């Protein structure tokens, strides 16, 4: 089979953030190769109608004048690696839209008889390529950590990410969560719904001015969904439950124009097995909806919180988590640890409670522990301007060894349903 060279996935997302983007296309080989091994790439644009019917998706083509393969895209076969591969420039381009993701579906062709290649699947992959040259304010760099950061938006305008800004002005935390939506049982439809309370449906109706100028400046913003104290939840959705909600679940994805979703397995109650929606709880379940999510949104963020049922099982349908879990984060105190083929890239180093203090601090030392050991993400739950006090001195020292810059004392916050940024800590 065929996948992107860097990230070994089927799928990947590309986030232009200059003028190239270089990668390379790898076939996998089942046996050694010989002297005739061989294989050519090439762009497949009649497979993009395909793709976007599978996926219920509407991608359109990146411009095919924007992407090159080196060697005319006759890919050089490494024998020692069972693989041979080519490299692909992305150019960014005049003329595309903002906010808009594109497609390169790529082929395997002309391949020598020693290789097999058991389906149309096998014989493709995809990049989704999105152009964030504008959207920059968050991007820190190449290979540096990510922040990933929750707000209880019944008590805190999300707005208050912009509170946080590096010394050299870029914004610390590049994914936030709007916790939280919630899964809930629909009588009338006699399977789950996501259910938004007043404040979740506030900011949604208002995403113009409260959650759009976060995305214009980088930051990706997800829908938080959490059980509620029915018989749904989010790891005991049936197969057929999980393919439904999936879809509801991407609809609020694409009608709010966000980017992803985290998922948080508690507060449920027990299943009614007899609904056909529902199953017994367990992370096969959970891995089923996560992987049906990716399916419904592949170029959008599917993440979870590993607490309950909602992580562990590596594998649906012969697909590995890599490629429908992007971030996981831990509890409070933990690290989180990579299933499947993922790597720790994709997974949190540390976990702050915010509000109640637990799971340590972004220092320098904590900070080159998780470089040292390949960590991704740290992550953050439920700051508020009231309490800046706390969480600005939880980050000291950590951005100088993360980026070469600290976190700037703040000096904005914003109230909640408000879009005026107030002074910090005059304005209270
Ligand atoms: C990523 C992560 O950290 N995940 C979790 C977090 O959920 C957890 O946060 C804390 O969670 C607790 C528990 O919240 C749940 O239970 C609440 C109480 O439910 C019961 O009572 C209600 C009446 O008061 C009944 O209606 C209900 O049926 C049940 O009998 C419940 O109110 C809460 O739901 C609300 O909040 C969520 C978003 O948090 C929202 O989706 C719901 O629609 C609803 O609005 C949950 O079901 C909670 O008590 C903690 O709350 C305190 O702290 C927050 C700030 O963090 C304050 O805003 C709040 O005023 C309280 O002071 C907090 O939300 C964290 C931390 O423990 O850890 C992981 O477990
Ligand atoms: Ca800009
Ligand atoms: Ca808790």
């Amino acid at each position: 089979y065929l996948r992107d060279g860097k990230s070994n996935l089927v799928s990947k997302v590309v986030e232009l953030h200059g003028e190239t983007y270089a990668t390379t296309v790898k076939m996998g080989l089942s046996k050694t190769p010989n002297t005739a091994t061989s294989a050519k790439v090439k762009i497949d644009a009649a497979y993009l109608e395909t793709y976007n019917k599978a996926h219920n998706t509407d991608f359109a083509l990146y411009p095919q004048d924007l992407v090159t393969f080196a060697n005319e895209g006759i890919l050089t076969v490494n024998a020692n690696t069972k693989s041979a591969e080519v490299e692909m420039t992305i150019r960014a381009g005049e003329g595309l839209q903002e906010d808009k993701t594109y497609a390169i579906p790529v082929a395997i062709s002309d391949q020598s008889s020693d290789i097999t290649i058991k389906d149309e699947d096998a014989k493709h992959c995809i990049y989704l390529v999105k152009d964030m040259r504008n959207a920059g304010d968050a991007y820190k760099g190449e290979g540096v950590m990510q922040g990933y950061l929750f707000f209880e938006v019944n008590d805190v305008n999300p707005l208050n990410t912009l509170s946080f800004q590096l010394e050299n002005g870029k914004l610390l935390w590049d994914v936030v969560v709007l916790f939280a939506a919630n899964i809930n049982y629909d009588a009338e439809a006699g399977r789950p719904r996501v259910q938004c309370n007043p404040n979740v449906q506030y900011l949604l109706d208002n995403n113009e001015t409260l959650l759009q100028p976060l995305r214009r400046r980088g930051v990706k913003v997800l829908l938080g969904l959490l059980g509620n104290h029915d018989i749904t939840g989010l790891a005991q959705l049936s197969e057929q439950g999980a393919k439904d909600f999936a879809r509801e679940v991407a609809q609020y994805c694409k009608a709010y124009n966000l980017d992803g979703v985290n998922y948080d397995d508690e507060y449920s109650n027990s299943p009614d097995l007899s609904n056909p929606s529902l199953t017994n709880p367990s992370t096969a379940a959970a891995a089923r909806l996560c992987y049906e999510t990716k399916q419904a949104m592949p170029d959008k963020l599917v993440t979870v919180f590993d607490w309950g049922q909602m992580y562990g099982v590596a594998t649906v349908d012969g697909v590995d988590a890599k490629e429908w879990i992007d971030i996981v984060v831990a509890n409070y105190g933990s690290a989180a640890y990579p299933i499947g083929q993922m790597t720790k890239k994709q997974c949190s180093g540390i976990s702050m409670e915010f509000n109640l203090g637990g799971g340590g601090s972004l220092s320098a030392s904590k900070a080159q522990s998780m470089i040292d050991g390949g960590y991704g993400w740290f992550m953050g739950f439920a700051p508020s301007p009231a309490k800046y006090g706390s969480v600005f001195s939880r980050l000291q020292g950590g951005g100088e060894v993360l980026y070469g810059s600290n976190v700037a004392a703040p000096t904005i916050f914003y109230k909640k349903n408000d879009p005026t940024p107030y002074k910090y800590p005059d304005d209270l």
